[PDB]
């Protein structure tokens, strides 16, 4: 069969430019790549939070080290997500926060430390799970950097940045490597009688042809949904939010520091993200229009940050769910054209580069063997539905009951068999998937991470944070007092590490400034 | 105009029940009082320290003598606050304590004894000011009662008690006098187009109406802040603490006695209170989250009292400051809904009964003449800001420099013109406000005390305790050697009184037991 040679990508947002750059890098020879993007149709860049695989899977593949790309996108460091007021109805006299940390929890004699922590908790131990089982959360409370001043990594981290600047950085990178950029708008899509895309007609009268089309057109799914009519599986029965109101809010970094984490602050009818950078934070109240009006959500969002009625707001809507198939005929959807999940666990850009990684791992010829696209499609379904369920488990596990929105989350969601089953195992006291690898090894082994994305520690941070604990500790531990003692030595190491970090890390603000103000 | 007849109080904490009982007592006729309080929303009762006006302004007004209410709240006696390690960086080989005593310092020929003490100090006199100028602090060192065994008062005193039990005692008292108690939760507040409160909708579907609403909902300010949108003036530029971690700690009263005073033990990033009762003391490390994590503060608090990781802790947060106005339209805020100051000088419950006293002194009709609420509001601003400044003067005057927290207190606070001016006068050697009245007369004349709350002796105990003394004694004294001699006879009387107290007072523990174990 003849190789795919000509590739057209529709869209110049984060997806389009990630696709152009991943493909120009992967397809060393016999690749002619053209990206078309409209000047009149905006790109989504709200100020975005990410996960460590962005470097290991994406930028490493491009041969771009963190020190090269991060400054160019005015990036800031992210070590966790901090959930605020998710556990109980807000009470201003109570501190309700918990962290979902990067990295994984060690094991002691084949049992994760989370499980030893629960046994201690049964015996009266008061310290929250994540402060017992991870070295860094108090450092995050202190707004400390994830590295020593000399750049020595001290905890797993990812990034906050304006995604517009990342798209810009990759545009520059990809065009320099021979990607053809066309600023123009696709107005019609012509399919042959077999339903493959034949060509694109543009506003300026160009006709684009290709062996392979990548739909990066955003939520409209110009090629995959509009032209090819692939059904979108609306998952609003699983997750209720469908809206956001967002802005950036000036931060006095010198007085207030720069939080080294994303926050998720639970509201009456959704939750607000906070994504710190230098000089400002991005923020958006993600809400369900069925439980609050945009006007009310807007008022709440303003009141939260003490913002004025003159502050310009980005009014957003979305549909949660995914295409029935991501790749149909000669068109692969990547990004918001493929699927959408609310940003509760920073998976949006992940879905872009994970999809790109799988596209190359299933890369077609011009015969478009349906076995390759079937395999790709099943990976995407697994990836998305797994994240959907993990995000949903934040909602149905809360015990907030103060608004109709929280009550509906507790009672009225449709839950997959897969999540029900994971919760059953957790509640029984069983570990969920654990890794034996160091954090470095886990984040360097993407076929492993892709399939084992959410581990025991990820679920524990969420369930324990929300005050939903297993029925009991593992019966096995009653038979292994020496293992319980060994675990105590591990908790002691972790506490030592936390105290060393306290007095060794620069503030996040100082470290960011030293990289370049 | 028609009288206010129907009054609804939201909240059943100390504020709500003080409000119900003060109002049912004051409003002898034409008063229908209903208090609504949620069973699902806790009340603040940490183990609370108070000041002598609680009896003179509050319980006396109700016609309840100390001997009636104190036993019912398992109260213990308080004669002072003892500040530990506030003056210098802690050194375990140095005794760093001083007392802020109740009562006032006498005058000698129109000059307070503090000023004669400073002149002696200039000449080499070693004894600390408060041990020279007050008869009782050595008795407090000896853990002695504030009364003889027969109940004869021997020094000014107030009380330590669990405030839950006081709320309970007043609930009983007020309900017996016709207050209507509703256990239910307000879920919505309806305002008319003019912005007055029209009604309250409750979880159980009741609609509460009233001529006058008293917001005792705690820090959330359900009516005043949430419904009526009155701005809260955040005063975190004035005072840094925003958090506490608290518990009760068993006391072996038979071996260790029961301290007849509250202690304030300065920590790395805040201070710890100690509030003795029979069998236990309440304690809380008040801290600034900007300088320490809750997890670190918790560890420090545990280490301080040798407490175990199984000890249940009350994790508290707060915002220092006050509403811009306490009374808006038909809603008066009282208690934590109105304002908050850290418990450094035991003013929390004071603000409740002082506000109630002023409400009755400015009591409206249904026309809600804004001149009455304006006058009330200005009294509350004066009351709060004056206490804020007095508390703040503990912080900016210390010479501790051992932690970022103490350095920020020394250098980075915003200070009112009023406090700057008082400090200027003190430093110049001038008396601050003095009274000619006996302690009894001062504490029986509340319009006087309310406006002249902190006197020369109060400021001297703090500034002298912190090692910040005036530049010089009063130039006038160089012209009055006979007055200096008369003052010597007064110091001699005080010393005699201290020695008589030594051998005449029962221990606080024995006296408390004799009242009823
Ligand atoms: C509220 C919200 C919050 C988010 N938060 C995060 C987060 O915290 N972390 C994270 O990783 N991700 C997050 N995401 C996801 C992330 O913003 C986007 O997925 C990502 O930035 C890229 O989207 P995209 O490129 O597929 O689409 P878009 O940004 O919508 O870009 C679409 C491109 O297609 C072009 N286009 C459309 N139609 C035509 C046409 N007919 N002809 C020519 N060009 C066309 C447009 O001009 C544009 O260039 C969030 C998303 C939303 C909506
Ligand atoms: C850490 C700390 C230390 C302190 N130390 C001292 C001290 O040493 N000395 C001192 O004098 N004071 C002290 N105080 C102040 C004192 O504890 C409180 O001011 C006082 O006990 C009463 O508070 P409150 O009644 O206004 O609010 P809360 O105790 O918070 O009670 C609020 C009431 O409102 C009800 N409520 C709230 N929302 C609703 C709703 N929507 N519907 C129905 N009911 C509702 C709740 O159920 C509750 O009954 C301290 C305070 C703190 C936080
Ligand atoms: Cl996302
Ligand atoms: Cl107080």
């Amino acid at each position: 069969n003849k190789p795919i040679k000509n590739i057209v990508i529709v869209g110049g947002g984060t997806a389009g430019w990630m696709a152009a750059s991943y493909l120009v890098r992967a397809l060393q020879q016999q690749a002619n790549i053209t990206l078309i993007e409209s000047a009149a149709i905006p790109r989504i860049g709200v100020g975005e939070a990410t996960i460590p695989s962005l470097q290991k899977v994406f930028f490493d593949f491009l041969g771009i080290p963190e020190r090269e790309w991060m400054p160019q996108v005015n990036g800031a460091f992210k070590a966790a997500i901090k959930f605020v007021n998710w556990r109980k109805s807000p009470d201003p006299s109570r501190d309700d926060h918990f962290y979902h940390l990067f990295g994984n929890v060690p094991n002691c004699d084949g049992v994760p430390l989370t499980h030893y922590w629960l046994r201690k908790r049964e015996q009266g131990f008061q310290q929250p799970m994540e402060y017992a089982c991870y070295p860094q959360p108090g450092a995050l409370d202190g707004k400390l950097a994830p590295c020593l001043s000399d750049g020595t990594r001290q905890m797993s981290h990812a990034w906050h940045f304006d995604a517009h600047l990342v798209a810009d950085f990759l545009k520059r990178w990809a065009v320099e490597r021979g990607v053809n950029r066309v600023v123009d708008e696709v107005v019609d899509v012509r399919l042959n009688n077999r339903g493959y895309i034949s060509n694109l007609l543009t506003k300026e009268g160009r006709t684009l042809e290709a062996d392979l089309f990548i739909d990066c057109s955003g939520m409209r799914g110009l090629l995959i949904n509009q032209a090819l009519k692939e059904p979108f599986i609306d998952m609003s029965d699983y997750l209720l939010c469908d809206s956001a109101v967002a802005s950036a809010v000036p931060n006095d970094d010198a007085r207030d520091g720069v939080e080294p984490y994303t926050s998720s602050i639970a509201m009456n009818s959704g939750w607000t993200w906070k994504i710190p950078m230098l000089g400002r934070f991005g923020s958006g109240y993600v809400f369900s229009s069925h439980f609050t009006s945009r006007d009310q959500a807007t008022a709440d969002f303003l009141k939260l940050w003490g913002l004025s009625d003159n502050q310009p707001l980005n009014q957003i809507k979305f549909r949660v769910g995914r295409n029935k198939r991501a790749w149909v005929n000669n068109c692969v959807s990547i990004g918001l054209s493929s699927c959408f999940l609310e940003p509760l666990e920073s998976t949006g850009i992940y879905f872009i580069y994970a999809a790109l990684y799988q596209l190359v791992k299933h890369f077609p010829d011009t015969s478009f063997d349906p076995r390759l696209s079937d395999a790709f499609n099943a990976e995407i379904v697994h990836m998305f539905d797994d994240c959907r369920d993990f995000v949903q488990a934040h909602y149905f596990t809360t015990s907030r009951d103060d608004t109709p929105f929280w009550l509906a989350n507790r009672h009225d969601l449709r839950l997959s068999d897969a999540i029900k089953e994971k919760v059953q195992r957790y509640k029984a006291g069983l570990p969920l998937t654990t890794t034996s690898f160091d954090d470095s090894t886990y984040y360097e082994t993407f076929d492993y991470e892709f399939k084992n994305f959410w581990l025991n520690g990820n679920y524990y941070c969420i369930f324990a944070g929300l005050g939903m604990l297993p029925d009991r500790s593992l019966p096995l531990l009653q038979h292994r007092p020496e293992s319980i003692e060994k675990a105590e030595a591990m908790f002691a190491s972790i506490r030592r590490e936390a105290e060393r970090l306290r007095t060794s890390l620069p503030t996040n603000y100082d470290y960011l400034r030293s990289l370049r103000d």
